[PDB]
């Protein structure tokens, strides 16, 4: 299988070629057959997200403020593999606005478009496309209320998005298709005081959109149905015709445990999300997610908040800084202990385990294919 790993160490991106089985800790164990550096700009700009839009192209987006459109050729090696390179072919700047530490949080199509979205912590909604000329383009940068942990488009209509973040209330929001203006169109509500009356904090981390409330819905109500990942460790259950308040948010860890990260899967791994994540289904009973937590765990939940198993348990020892649900069947693993790491979803069996020298912030599986 190929790999590309945000190594933040060396602001870089890492290819990694290697078969089922690998496993770099172990010496007896399958070694990769190619890992080579990329791109490298320096912690000053490591990679914060990427988006692979066709084995041709990708996108990333740099914790230095910069959008860049990355070109991506094959060529032999001198067992028999393709190897990578990578050349910036154009790119976009100052996106950042640290004095209201900033970074993108969502980096994705907003649909034939060529128009991509980058979300940035401190509330900024930059749209930019790839136009004619095969240049980046911004054709937008809208203000969002700061600060901002997250950002999910909706893409599984039966443009919206929901965005939050530290006591920031969830919100839809509706942008016009000259994504020129927009309108909040929702807000959250928090919950009622808990058993000793104090105000339960509010701090979303992440959202997955669900499709609409089945049966005959309400005039005067949207109809969206989401959940969302806490800071606090809850598990939020929205949908918009049942009112503002969540109609159920449900405590997963004792002592209010800090969670980041929400991947929606399946138990035998069936691809049942849509291109950006999102649960294409109507029912929350069929909803599992995997979390991390800030110390070294990764956990995975049903849809009451029934935890369901770890990742990776006597295996990953430090946290789990990025964590990806790849069609339905692999979750790529990447964090603070420099082990690249792909696990099986339905057998939670530890596929791929490669040391790269560096903190891991992100990953993308560009094939599955074995080397023969």
């Amino acid at each position: 299988m190929r790999l590309l790993v945000s190594c933040v160490d060396s602001g870089s991106i890492k290819e990694v070629l290697c078969n089922i089985g690998t496993d770099t800790s172990v010496q007896s164990a399958l070694q990769p057959f190619h890992v080579a550096p990329h791109l490298a700009e320096g912690l000053k700009a490591y990679v914060d997200r990427m988006w692979v839009i066709s084995e041709d192209e990708a996108i990333l987006a740099r914790n230095s403020g910069v959008v860049e459109l990355v070109k991506i050729s094959k060529h032999l090696k001198e067992p028999k593999f393709d190897i990578s390179e990578f050349e910036i072919t154009s790119s976009v700047s100052d996106l950042f606005d640290d004095a209201k530490v900033d970074g993108f949080v969502t980096l994705c199509p907003i649909k034939s478009n060529n128009t991509f979205v980058a979300a940035t912590k401190s509330g900024l909604l930059h749209i930019i496309k790839k136009g004619e000329d095969k240049k980046l383009i911004k054709l937008a940068s809208l203000g969002l209320k700061a600060p901002v942990e997250f950002l999910q488009l909706y893409d599984l209509e039966d443009y919206i998005f929901a965005y939050g973040g530290e006591e920031n209330l969830i919100k839809l929001v509706e942008i016009d298709s000259s994504f020129q203006s927009l309108k909040q169109i929702w807000e959250a509500k928090n919950v009622k005081n808990d058993r000793l009356d104090m105000r339960v904090p509010v701090w979303p981390m992440a959202l997955r959109f669900l499709e609409p409330s089945p049966g005959k819905t309400e005039k005067g109500k949207l109809n969206y149905q989401f959940a969302a990942i806490t800071r606090w460790s809850h598990l939020t259950k929205y949908s918009t015709q049942h009112g503002r308040k969540p109609f159920a948010q449900i405590d997963l860890l004792p002592n209010r445990e800090p969670l980041s990260q929400m991947e929606v899967f399946d138990a035998k791994g069936e691809n049942v999300v849509s291109s950006l994540g999102n649960f294409q289904s109507e029912t929350f009973n069929e909803l599992n997610v995997i979390t991390t937590d800030y110390k070294k765990n990764v956990f995975k939940f049903d849809g009451n908040g029934r935890m369901l198993g770890k990742v990776g348990r006597d295996d990953i020892t430090g946290s789990s800084t990025y964590i990806h649900v790849h069609d339905g069947k692999y979750l790529l693993q990447g964090g603070l202990d420099r082990y690249v790491r792909i696990f099986d979803i339905k057998t939670n069996k530890m596929l791929v385990k490669v040391y790269v020298g560096s903190r891991i912030n992100f990953i993308v599986m560009l094939d599955d294919v074995e080397i023969e």
